[PDB]
């Protein structure tokens, strides 16, 4: 009669709560999905290992045509898991799964965990001066989204830092890395020459959120460009205009150069 | 030798991760905060029985004034913990101590832990849609604190949510609740008369977040202003324009009314 919603966290096994560890070790059934984020830092071989119970992978079309007869079903007479990388209810499309669950007459709780739309926090930046978030698409074919662009040009405009998503491939298991996302958005300012991102743009990169020796790095474009930034997964943020304790941070913990102390201040 | 920042999660001891407890555990000190924000399900003796070690908590001025002369000292001879509530980076100025830690010669690491800025997810409302954040501060002597009164303006005007973060006095356990949180934001409307906090605006409250069984409501300011979301922690949100599954979700699982599944496109 219960179904429980249970973050993983945010890199590895290791990123879920007790809680969550202790909910999820006593349900019947445990469901799991890997489309709307993955694990870089773990497998689900070793999720496994620590949940002690079997784990049965669901895809996108399972959960979001399925849900109801997939998952629902097994919780009506059992305790039924279903966990998510991240926080539960981050992803758009989590929400409404509660609805299904209520219209089954079965009862769903959330058992949330660290989610990278918070560790950001770890970059120095304030987490109240973050604006609109967004994703960067990988363009394909003839389709060239930039939305993300204006999103960021939005922020910036009220002295807002932006959060920028990079595009994955539950597919390939293919991650975006940061300097790509640069190189996109390198494109993007030349098609629309609104002087949202150029060489000169100010950038933090967060890599590997949730694991200890996550790189934290801060610079202007034409440096980090092709700077490597080790293994996904990345995240990239345009700052907005900084405060004295936000440089000063990304300056002695992300190693930004002492410039941005008087450019971005 | 080295510090930790290991966050406690949202309401009780077993919100913190599993990651977190196993580097707590071998620590061979560690000490705590409990005023930048409140965990209401657990006790300090809980979240000592768990970790298996004793926890010095100290006061904001401990901290703010003598981090590194209380806590660091021991960082260079030992493997110290810094507990905190929620993620130890979020909505704090703990960002900084880090700063102080690199320049006694300490290394330190961080552990998230699950955030209220992220556990809002739960009430349906997309988390890339929310805009700047703001803190909804007791107005004190003569001083009547209203910044947060623009945030939601501006966030509302390119229609952004708004995350209101609500004032505590950890040492007079006082906990601002969305009812007084409510009536001062109808004052300042009166003073301002902008139109962005009336009795006929929607707003959303969550109370104890990370509870199995959270207070989430939904519906106008008249109706709301005077019912009983339990006790503390709160946190108020003000909605900006609403995407039809959001109001969905705010109807079916927050009780709103079935008004507003009519959104105005
Ligand atoms: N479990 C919870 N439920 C509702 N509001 C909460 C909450 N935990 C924190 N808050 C809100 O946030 C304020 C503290 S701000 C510090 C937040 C913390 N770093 C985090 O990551 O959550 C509180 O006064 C309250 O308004």
């Amino acid at each position: 009669m219960v179904l429980y919603f249970i973050g993983l966290g945010l890199y590895d096994e290791r990123d879920i709560t007790v809680k969550g560890l202790e909910i999820a070790k006593k349900c019947d059934y445990v469901f799991a999905e890997f489309y709307t984020s993955m694990m870089a830092g773990t497998t689900l071989g070793r999720i496994q290992k620590l949940i002690g119970k079997e784990i049965r992978v669901l895809s996108r079309e399972d959960v979001e045509l399925n849900f109801e007869n997939i998952v629902l079903p097994l919780a009506k007479e059992n305790d039924v898991a279903f966990l998510t990388p991240g926080d539960p209810l981050v992803a758009t499309t989590h929400a409404e799964l509660r609805i299904r669950a209520k219209r089954a007459g079965v009862e769903s709780y959330v058992i949330h965990a660290p989610s990278i739309y918070s560790a950001v926090g770890i970059t120095g930046l304030h987490i109240y001066k973050f604006g609109k978030s967004a994703t960067v698409a990988y363009p394909e074919g003839n389709w060239f989204p930039t939305s993300y662009y204006d999103v960021i040009k939005e922020n910036a405009e009220r002295g807002l830092h932006t959060l920028l998503f990079l595009d994955i491939k539950a597919e390939k298991r293919m991650y975006m890395t940061a300097n790509e996302a640069m190189e996109l958005l390198l494109k993007v300012e030349d098609m629309k020459k609104g002087g949202v991102f150029t060489d000169d743009t100010l950038v933090v990169v967060l890599a590997r959120a949730g694991s200890l020796n996550p790189t934290i790095r801060a610079g202007y474009v034409k440096d980090l460009i092709r700077e490597d930034f080790g293994d996904p997964p990345h995240i990239l943020i345009v700052p907005g205009k900084l405060h004295i304790v936000e440089a000063e941070y990304l300056v002695e913990i992300a190693g930004a150069p002492r410039e941005i102390l008087r450019v971005n201040v």
